């Protein structure tokens, strides 16, 4: 239950933001079932910065998505708890919206990362983060 | 990549054993698909000691087992990598024998722990560990419902 110290609310993370070590790294995902690509990439993202925050889609927000699985088999608290058990993760935050844009606006990462092959230029959040001079990049699973 | 520092062979861990923080806690399992019960259990096992070592059954070892189905969804190195990524885990070793008895012989853990209500007196490794002044005990482990498990396996396959 000690890794649970990482589960935090958007408001609490927002208050704490100014005291986080730079550079702050952010990523988001469903993380329904953890596999080796997830953790390999979660570890590399941590290596890019001093602090790693993971945003986790709420059950619903997960339901507003056509590409990935429709109903995650694990409830948002369980998906978040697994992430928190990870050595490389510092903070795990849930968000309800369909996209992580307002969460990212609130968190204000210096570095935004995505796992997989994803055009970062096609992402709203890339523009958001680069908009204030941050970096956005994709890190491959394998 | 940093977390892979924890994946080690029996011989190297055995040679390193004397300098590990005591008490050394050992547990073993297949750990096919991690769930919250697993990580809750591993944290509790870690809290019993100063150092946690996880024995991971080899794919061949699983074949050899009558537990659940006859095979695993993830190969041994992926199952070991997942565990090594956990904050509470210090060392992950894979064994190929039917049971972890020999590995436990080589590792010499001070505390053997098992999740669930399991008669520890019926395990050879319990007597072995108690034989050199160590401890063996069961601590509650939360299993996921069979349905969720079957849904999980399917998902993995997909």
């Amino acid at each position: 239950a000690s890794f649970e110290r990482k589960l935090i609310t958007r408001d609490a993370l927002a208050a704490m933001r100014a005291s986080l070590p730079a550079p702050v790294v952010f990523t988001n995902g469903v993380f329904d079932i953890l596999h080796r690509g997830h953790v390999s990439y979660l570890a590399d993202a941590k290596a890019l910065g001093a602090c790693l925050i993971v945003g986790v889609n709420s059950d619903a927000s997960v339901r507003m998505l056509g590409k990935g699985d429709d109903r995650p088999i694990n409830v948002q608290e369980d998906r978040m708890a697994l992430l928190a058990a990870l050595e490389c993760v510092d903070w795990v935050v849930g968000f309800d919206e369909k996209t992580p844009v307002s969460l990212i606006e609130a968190v204000h990462p210096d570095i935004l990362v995505k796992g997989g092959d994803y055009d970062m230029d096609a992402l709203p959040e890339s523009a958001l983060v680069r908009g204030w001079g941050g970096r956005a990049l994709a890190i491959p699973f394998e």
